């Protein structure tokens, strides 16, 4: 029984509105209503892993995985494995497997965070799973952003707080935050980012949407609009959104959008918007394709619809050689020429380096490097040939093209990351010196850059 290549990957989100769900959810499950939708012919096909998240949910952990479980048991004939659920006040994940996974999954890890502080904390943050697939380590974020057009701000601070203090993955990677972790990270929810445009235009808007005609809307969307601007999400991928807004209707129709202020919102206006969404982010180089992204049209218990997106996504097997893993295999080396860091800091410490990866036994410090002023003010930090020779376990290369190197540059006074980023084995050839480059960030901010070129040698 031979080990995938590939998996897909269901992400459900869908913010409940303190209501239990209607008797059949299937269609959430099945891709189908508005948007990018899956093929008919896929129904009766089980995604390998469904990642469910929910805001507002008003039922029991117990009542939901009943649900759930019996909702994909009428899909799909099979009856899935739990492989994590976890809850935080009314925000909740749910990973469920195909049972033939069930020993190719390990290191489950679940977290969360409360965002706000006073006043601001006690209902929105995030909850989280992650989890190795075979050689694959996959993390899943659920987050409830602060509401309100008018607090764009606050989301983008909550989102911070987030990436900074949801401990999932290998706690060994100490200078990475969730954004570095994971081969493959999808982060989802109600993310409440909305479609900024006066209110006297809520009519119009409808009207738009009635037409099937978002350009307009998107836009305006407050969350493309602060990625464009790079001050959230930096470096995550969003499929192109083909679906009605999601946000906010009047209960038990879709027919009507409910935007107008009451008191039950705060006198707030709802203009229809984009509030429920999925994105992703993967190494460099490793396949990840949307298959699917829209939003349900027959679940109508919410003031917001379900949304589904699925995913092909790239998964590597658990590899044994006679020599590691439980040593080195000396046939394999990786070496870096010509590098160095520039760096966005007004400070003038000494920095060195620290490369990680699952390929070495362990993570290896450099030399520091000469710091050197750049023609436009910038700190460069200049590595030369001065690099270590890393080590692989496994010198085969359909293992090594296969994996990543994580780089923190740290602070020599302080060993504090001042930059973090990931480099890519996959090269377009082996014993040949090759340009690589990754943005470096620090609390998921960009800090800096490095660049240089690698030469990795392979047992072939
Ligand atoms: C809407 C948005 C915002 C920020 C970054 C991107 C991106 O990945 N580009 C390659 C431009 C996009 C598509």
């Amino acid at each position: 029984q031979p080990e995938p290549d590939m998996i897909t990957i269901f992400i459900g989100t869908w913010n409940m509105g303190n209501a239990p769900p209607p008797k059949k959810i299937t269609s959430w499950f099945l891709s189908k209503g508005q948007g990018k939708t899956r093929d008919d012919s896929a129904d009766y096909i089980p995604h390998d892993i469904y990642v469910i998240g929910t805001q507002e949910d008003p039922l029991s952990e117990k009542e939901w995985l009943e649900i759930l479980k019996h909702s994909l048991q009428e899909i799909t004939s099979v009856t899935f494995k739990t492989v994590a659920i976890h809850t935080l006040w009314n925000i909740r994940i749910v990973v469920l497997a195909k049972p033939e996974h069930e020993n190719r999954i390990s290191h489950i890890c679940t977290d969360n965070v409360k965002t706000g502080i006073a006043n601001t904390l006690g209902n929105k943050g995030a909850v989280g799973v992650s989890f190795m697939f075979n050689g694959t380590s996959l993390g899943f974020v659920n987050s409830h952003l602060t509401s309100g057009s008018e607090k764009k701000l606050r989301r983008n601070q909550n989102y911070m707080n987030i990436l900074r203090f949801l401990a999932l993955g290998d706690k060994k990677l100490s200078p990475f935050n969730i954004t570095h972790r994971f081969t493959h990270l999808f982060w989802f929810g109600d993310l409440n980012y909305r479609v900024d445009l006066p209110t006297w235009e809520a009519e119009t808007i409808i009207q738009k949407i009635k037409q099937q005609q978002y350009a307009d809307l998107l836009s305006h969307d407050q969350l493309l609009t602060e990625r464009r601007e790079q001050k959230v999400f930096l470096h995550f991928e969003e499929e192109e959104i083909t679906f009605a807004p999601t946000y906010r209707f009047e209960r038990l129709t879709r027919d009507k959008y409910a935007y107008t202020k009451q008191k039950a919102t705060g006198m707030k206006y709802n203009l229809p918007s984009w509030c429920d969404r999925v994105l992703w982010k993967s190494y460099p180089l490793v396949h990840v394709v949307c298959q699917s992204y829209g939003s349900t049209s027959d679940i109508m218990t919410s003031d917001h619809s379900p949304v589904f997106a699925t995913f092909e996504a790239g998964v590597t097997s658990q590899f044994v050689s006679k020599n590691g893993p439980g040593t080195v295999d000396s046939q394999g080396q990786i070496e870096f020429l010509r590098c160095y860091a520039t760096l966005k800091t007004k400070s003038q410490t000494k920095f060195y380096l620290e490369f990680h990866s699952s390929c070495l036994e362990s993570f290896v410090k450099s030399q520091e490097g000469e710091n050197e002023e750049g023609s436009e003010g910038e700190l460069v930090v200049k590595f030369g040939e001065t690099l270590p020779k890393l080590k692989p376990i496994i010198s085969d290369p359909e293992y090594l093209l296969d994996q990543h190197i994580l780089i923190s540059i740290k602070s020599s006074d302080s060993d504090e990351s001042y930059g973090e980023g990931c480099i890519a084995l996959r090269l377009e050839a082996t014993e040949t010196q090759l340009p690589i480059y990754t943005p470096l960030t620090h609390h998921g901010e960009l800090t800096g850059h490095f660049q240089g070129e690698i030469k990795l040698q392979t047992s072939q």
